C-alpha cells in the first residue's frame, strides 16, 4: 500500500541518512516510522507557515532519534530536502545530530538531553489550554490544537519528566498526547537491567490515561485509533505504549548495536529488498509517497486558510480580544506597557528585590496578558504572585481555572525549567517566568541551559540571592551561581540593587524575544540609589558615582551596590576617591559599544569587583576582585556578612590596598585586549 | 506514660529551639515526634562512637525539619546539648539551620535541598548491601543494618527522589526503611494545588513495600509494627505513610503558617499545658526520658560490644578478610596500591582519556576492593566497567550479586549523584565513581554542590568533555561546565592531558577523603606528552616545556595542551619562544606552595590560556584567555576546532598578539594580588 511505501521511505531515510554521516542513532527511527507516519497523518500543520498558531505541535523528545523527524520534515515539503538529509551531522548543516529549533523548520524545541522534550511538550499544552480559555468564544474555536510527543525509556528514567507528568495529570491536560517507544533497549542493553518499573503504573497514578499499541511495528490502524481513543478523555493527558522494535527489519534489530551508530552495509541492502526497494539507490522518495503526503498538505492548507477567514470574523465579533490576539501573533507588546513600570527617587524607603519584583509584577500583569507565570512552591517567598490574579488550574478542581495566570509548579524547578522553554515554545508573545530559590535554579540547569540554546524568552525570579538569606544557611546560599549561569552563552542574569534597576531587569526579561533572563533578588532590604534610573540600568552596566579623580573605581552588583556606595565614604575619610560603577546584568553591558563600556570602565585607574560569591568572571570587569569563594553560614544575615568582611570598612580596605597595588604602574581597563 | 513524655520532650525541644532563634521550621517537627520517638527506639546506634559501621542510619531528608534531628540527638547524648539547641541558627553553632555532616554528630548527610536525603539512604542502603555481600560469612553477620528516611512532600515532588525509588525497587534494597511525611501540606498550601498523584501506587509501581499508618499523629504501636512488617520483606525497599497533622498540637496545626514560621508565644504557652509541661519553662528535658532512652542507648552498647567481639573473631576465622575489613575501618587503602596505576612515555601510542581511564579502573579494581561505581546507561561510552567484574544486583534477576562492583545507574544522572554522596556516607573507605558525559553532570548539580559542601570523596568519570565529541552537537558539548564546577568550592576538576595525567587524577580521586573530583576526559584520541608524569601532574599544575628566555607561557589543560606544544613549534617559526605548563587540576594547584606556584607561573612573562570551554576562572593563571564562550557545532571534531580557531596557527597567532600587546609593559605573575 502507500502507507507501507510511506513508512518504508521514512525508515530508508533516516538510515541512509545516519549511512553517509557515518554516526548517528538508526535504531529508534526504524522502530518509530509506523507511528511517525500515523501521527503526521493526524497532524494538522503547514509546512509552508510553521508559525500558524492553531496548528498541532509535534515534539521528538528522545531528539537522538532526529534523523526520523527531519525524513519527516523532508517529505512533507518544510524548508528541508534529501540534500539537507544527505549532510546530517555535518558541519553547518540544517539537519545537525539533535533537533534545534533555531536551525531546523520544523522543530518546535532544542531535544536531545533526555527528557527535555516531553517536559517542553507539557508547556505547549499547558499555554494551549490558557491561550484557548483566554480567546475561544462561541462558534470561534480560535486554539483547538493538539500536543503530540515521542519519547523513550531514557527520557522515562529521566526525573524531570516524573515531575512534568505529575504536574500534566493534575492539570487535567487533555490536548497532551505522549507516544512512549517501548523497545526494552537503551545504551546499557536491556531495561531488564535497571528499569524493571511498571510505568503504565506509574502513569495512572499521575492520572494519565493510557492506550497500548501491542504492535506497534506494523499497526498503524491501531494508533490511529490510540489517537482517537486520546481526543475523547478530554479531561486527562494520554501516555501511548508503542511496543516496537528497535531498529525493525535490521539484521541488528531489537540489539543495543542498532541503537546509535551506523548500520552495516550489507544489512541496509537486505533492508531496501525486504522492502521493495533497489539496494542500490539511497534517499529514495517515491513519487506515491510524495503524492499522498502532498494531498494531507493540501487538505491541512484549507484548514488554515478557513482558520484564517474565522480569525477575520472573530476580529469583527470581538473587536478588544481581536485586535490583542493580533497584536500577539505579530510578536509585539502593548504600545508603551513599559509606563507602569514603578519608579523610584532616593527618597523611597528601602525594599528587598523580591518585593520590588513583587510590585512590578503588580503593575504590568494587568497591563500585559501574555505575562503568565509560576512559582516552584515558594510564592510566599518568591512574591510570585499578583493579588487578584486566579491560578491556572483546570475548573474541575475549583482551584482556578485554565484562563489563570499564576501556575504552582510544585517542588519542580527542573520540569518548571523546561515547561517555561514549551510555553514560549508555544509563541503568541508569552512572556513567561518561574520563581525559586536561586540556589535551585541549579535543579534546573539541564533546561535553562537549553533556554539559552533555543533562544526562549523565559524568566527566572530567583530570590534569596545569597549569605543575605541569613539562618537557612550554606545549602541555600549561592556561591557558584551566577558564575555558572553568566558562563553560558546567551543567558542575562540580572541582579539589580533597588528599585529602579529591577524595573530595568523586567523591561529587559518582557521585552527579550531571543535571550533568556535570571532575575538575582534579595531576600533582605536594600535602599534606593542615588543616581539609579530605569534609563542608565538598562544599558546593562552605568556609572553610578562620577568621580573625574578617582583613585579608584569599585563595581558592584545587587546588594553590593550600596556597600560600595558606604565605602566610598569610609574611603573619603582615608583620602581616596573612589567611583562606583553599577553592574546590573553583565550580558547586557557587554552588548553595548565599546565606547559606552569604556566610558564605565576607563582606562588608568584601578577597578575593584564587589560581590558576595564567586570571583569567577569579574576579571572581565575588574583589576582586584573581592568575593565570597567559600560556602556560607546559618546565622542572621547581618552577622554573615560581618564575619566575610563584606562591610563598608572590609571593602574600603581591599580598595585602598587596590590603590597601593598599582602604585606606579600604568594600568588599562580590564576591557581592553590583545586579540 | 514514659513514651508519650518523650515524644511531647522532642516537640517541645523543637518549639522552643526556633522559637530561640526566631526562625526555622517547627511544623514537620510537631507533626513526625511520634515517629521519631519510634524510629529512633528501633534504630541501633551508639551516641559515643558515631562511626560504627554496623548501626543503622537515620536520613531526615525533608532537612527544613532538623530542629526535631537535634532533638533526638540532644536527648540520646550524642555530642550535642541543649546549649547547642538555644543557639539553633545562631552563626557558628552545632545547630545550623539545615543539617550538616561536616558540623553535627549523628548527621549522616546534608539536607536541606529537598530530594537529596532519601536518595542519599539509597545509596547508604546500596553499600550496606554491597558491604555485607562481600563479608558475611556463616555465624558472621557483619553487616546487617537498616537504612530509615523521613522525607515529606517537596521530596516526592523532586524528581530526583523518583530516580532513586525507581533504581531502589529494582534493586530489591530490602533494608531501606523510608516514611513519609503524609500531612498534606506544602509551602504554596495545601497539596490540591500541585500534588494530587497517588503517591502510593506510584511507589507500588517501583516494586516497593507499602505500609500505612492512618494515626501517625498518636499511634506509635502502629509505626513500630510497619517497622517490624519492613523487616520481613527482605525483596523490597518499603514506604511508609504516616498520615500526620503538621504542627499537630498547635493551634495553626494543619496549615501552611506552621511550616516555616516560628510559633506565637501563647501557642507554645498552650502546648506545654496540654501535655503537662510548664509553660514558663523552655529546654524542658524530663529526667524519665533522659532515663528512658539511657536504657535504650546502654543495649545498643552492649550491642555493639558484642559485634567488636564478633569482629575480632571473623579476624581469625577470616584472616585475609578480617585485615582487609580492619584496613578500610581504619581508612587506609592498600598499601602501595598505587603501584598499580598505568605509567606511560611519549613512546606509546596516543589514547583517548576516556579509554585511559578505563585502563587505569581495569588496573586498580582488582587492587582496591573499596572501589565501586558504575554509569548512567553510558557504559560504552565512558568506558567506566573492568571487564571480568559483576554488576551490582539482586541475585534473585540472574543479572549480578551485590557482591558486584559495577552499577547500572539508567538515565539517572542527578540520583547517580547523590547515591554517590550515600555510598561515600556508609563510610568503610568507599571510594565511589559514576560515569556520564560531562555535559550532563549539570543534570546533578544539586547533588553535586551537595558532595562539596558534605566533603565526600566521590568521583564523577565525566567523558565527552568537549566540542572533540563532534557530531551529536551543540546540545552535548559542554562550554560552562568546568567554570560552574571549578567555581563550587572544595570540588577537584581534573582534565588530563595524557595517560600520565589520567593516573595523576585517579590517584588525586582513590586518595581523597573529603574533596568530590570531576574527571573531564575526552572523546578523541590524544598523543602521550614529553615532559608528563605522575609526579608532576599530582600537582595540579605544572611546567611541562620549560623555556628560560620565554617570551610567553602557554597554560592549557587536557586536549589543549597537545593543542599548546604544536603551537610552540609554529611560535619558534616566527621567531617567538614559549613555554607550555599543564593545569591538569586548578584546586589541587591552588593548594600548592606560593613558591611552587610562582615557579610554574612565574613574574615577568606573559601568560596565555588555551581551553575549549568558558574562559571563566582563567585569570587566576593567565593574562589572556583563548576560550570558547559560545555555544558548539554538529559535525566532524576536527572541523569544529578549525571552525573555532583551536589550532597550532589559531593558538600561535594569538600568543603573538600577547607578546605584542605587552610589549613596554611591566609583567607580574597573575598570582598576584592586592589583597
Ligand atoms: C540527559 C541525558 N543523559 C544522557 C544522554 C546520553 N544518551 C543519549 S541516547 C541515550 C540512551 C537512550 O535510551 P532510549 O531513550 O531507550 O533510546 P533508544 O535506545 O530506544 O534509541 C543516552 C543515555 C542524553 N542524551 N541526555
Ligand atoms: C530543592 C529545593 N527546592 C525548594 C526548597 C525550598 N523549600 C524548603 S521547605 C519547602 C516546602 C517543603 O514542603 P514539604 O516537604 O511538604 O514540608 P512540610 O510542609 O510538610 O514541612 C520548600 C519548597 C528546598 N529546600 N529545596
Ligand atoms: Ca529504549
Ligand atoms: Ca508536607
Amino acid at each position: 500500500s502507500v502507507d507501507q511505501k510511506a513508512i518504508s521511505t521514512i525508515r530508508l531515510l533516516a538510515v541512509d541518512a545516519v549511512a553517509a554521516a557515518n554516526s548517528g542513532h538508526p535504531g529508534a527511527p526504524l522502530g518509530l516510522a509506523p507511528a511517525a507516519h500515523a501521527v503526521f497523518k493526524k497532524m494538522r500543520f503547514n509546512p509552508k507557515d510553521t508559525k500558524w498558531i492553531n496548528r498541532d505541535r509535534f515534539v521528538l523528545s528522545n531528539g537522538h532519534a532526529c534523523a526520523l523527524l527531519y525524513s519527516m520534515l523532508v517529505l512533507y515539503g518544510y524548508d528541508l530536502t534529501v540534500e539537507d538529509l544527505k549532510k546530517f551531522r555535518q558541519l553547518g548543516s540544517k539537519t545537525p545530530g539533535h533537533p534545534e529549533n533555531t536551525d531546523v523548520p520544523g522543530a518546535e524545541v532544542t531535544t536531545g538531553p533526555l527528557g527535555q522534550g516531553i517536559c517542553n511538550g507539557v508547556g505547549i499544552a499547558l499555554a494551549q489550554a490558557q491561550f484557548a480559555a483566554t480567546y475561544n468564544k462561541p462558534d470561534f474555536p480560535i486554539s483547538d490544537s493538539y500536543t503530540y510527543v515521542f519519547l523513550g525509556d531514557g527520557c522515562l528514567m529521566e526525573g524531570v519528566s516524573s515531575e512534568a507528568s505529575s504536574l500534566a495529570g493534575h492539570l487535567q491536560l487533555g490536548n497532551l498526547i505522549a507516544f512512549w517507544d517501548d523497545n526494552k533497549i537503551s545504551i546499557d542493553g536491556s531495561t531488564e537491567v535497571a528499569f524493571t518499573e511498571d510505568v503504565i503504573a506509574r502513569y495512572k497514578s499521575y492520572g494519565w490515561h493510557i492506550v497500548e499499541v501491542s504492535d506497534a511495528d506494523t499497526d498503524i490502524t491501531a494508533i490511529a485509533a490510540a489517537i482517537d481513543e486520546a481526543k475523547k478523555v478530554t479531561n486527562k493527558p494520554t501516555l501511548v505504549r508503542l511496543t516496537t522494535t528497535i531498529g525493525f527489519g535490521s539484521l541488528a534489530q531489537g540489539t543495543h548495536g542498532v541503537h546509535g551508530a551506523p548500520l552495516k552495509a550489507d544489512d541496509i541492502k537486505q533492508l531496501k529488498t525486504k522492502w521493495g526497494f533497489n539496494p542500490e539507490e539511497s534517499f529514495a522518495v517515491p513519487a506515491e509517497v510524495t503524492a499522498s503526503y502532498n494531498e494531507h498538505v493540501a487538505e491541512n492548507q484549507k484548514i488554515q486558510q478557513q482558520w484564517n477567514e474565522l480569525f477575520a470574523a472573530y476580529k469583527q465579533k470581538y473587536p478588544e480580544l481581536g485586535a490583542e490576539l493580533q497584536r500577539r501573533l505579530d510578536g509585539k507588546l502593548p504600545e508603551n506597557w513599559d509606563k507602569a513600570l514603578p519608579v523610584y527617587t532616593p527618597a523611597d524607603a528601602a525594599v528587598a528585590t523580591r518585593k520590588l519584583s513583587e510590585i512590578v509584577l503588580s503593575k504590568i500583569i494587568p497591563e500585559v496578558p501574555e505575562i503568565i507565570g509560576g512559582s516552584a512552591d515558594l510564592t510566599p517567598s518568591n512574591l510570585t504572585k499578583a493579588k487578584g490574579t486566579v491560578d491556572f488550574q483546570p475548573a474541575a478542581t475549583g482551584l482556578g481555572d485554565y484562563s489563570g495566570r499564576y501556575i504552582r509548579y510544585g517542588v519542580r524547578e527542573h520540569a518548571m525549567g523546561a515547561i517555561m522553554n514549551g510555553i514560549a515554545a508555544f509563541g503568541a508573545n508569552y512572556k513567561n517566568y518561574g520563581g525559586t530559590f536561586l540556589n535551585f535554579v541549579s535543579y534546573a540547569a539541564g533546561a535553562v541551559r537549553l533556554s539559552a540554546l533555543s533562544e526562549f524568552p523565559i524568566t527566572w525570579v530567583a530570590t534569596h540571592d545569597s549569605i543575605g538569606l541569613g539562618e537557612d544557611g550554606p545549602t541555600h546560599q549561592p556561591i557558584e551561581t551566577l558564575a555558572h549561569f553568566r558562563a553560558t552563552p546567551n543567558i542575562s542574569v540580572w541582579r539589580p540593587a533597588d528599585g529602579n534597576e529591577t524595573s530595568a531587569a523586567y523591561k529587559s526579561a518582557i521585552e527579550s524575544t531571543h535571550t533568556p533572563h535570571i532575575l538575582a533578588l534579595t531576600r533582605q532590604n536594600l535602599p534606593q540609589l542615588e543616581g539609579s534610573s530605569i534609563e542608565k540600568a538598562s544599558k546593562g552596566g552605568y556609572t553610578l558615582v562620577q568621580q573625574d579623580k578617582a583613585d579608584i573605581i569599585i563595581v558592584a552588583t545587587g546588594s553590593e551596590v550600596s556597600l560600595a556606595v558606604d565605602a566610598l565614604k569610609v574611603l573619603e575619610g582615608q583620602g581616596i576617591k573612589a567611583g562606583v560603577v553599577s553592574l546590573p546584568d553583565q550580558l547586557t553591558f557587554d552588548k553595548q559599544s565599546e565606547e559606552y563600556k569604556l566610558s564605565v570602565l576607563p582606562d588608568g585607574v584601578p577597578i575593584l569587583s564587589v560581590e558576595v560569591m564567586s570571583t569567577f568572571g569579574w576579571s572581565k570587569y575588574s583589576h582586584q576582585q573581592f568575593g565570597l569563594n567559600r560556602f556560607g553560614a546559618s546565622g542572621k544575615a547581618p552577622e554573615i556578612f560581618k564575619l566575610f568582611e563584606f562591610t563598608p570598612e572590609g571593602v574600603a580596605e581591599r580598595a585602598a590596598k587596590t590603590v597601593a597595588f598599582y602604585k606606579g604602574k600604568d594600568v588599562v581597563s580590564p576591557l581592553r585586549s590583545a586579540f
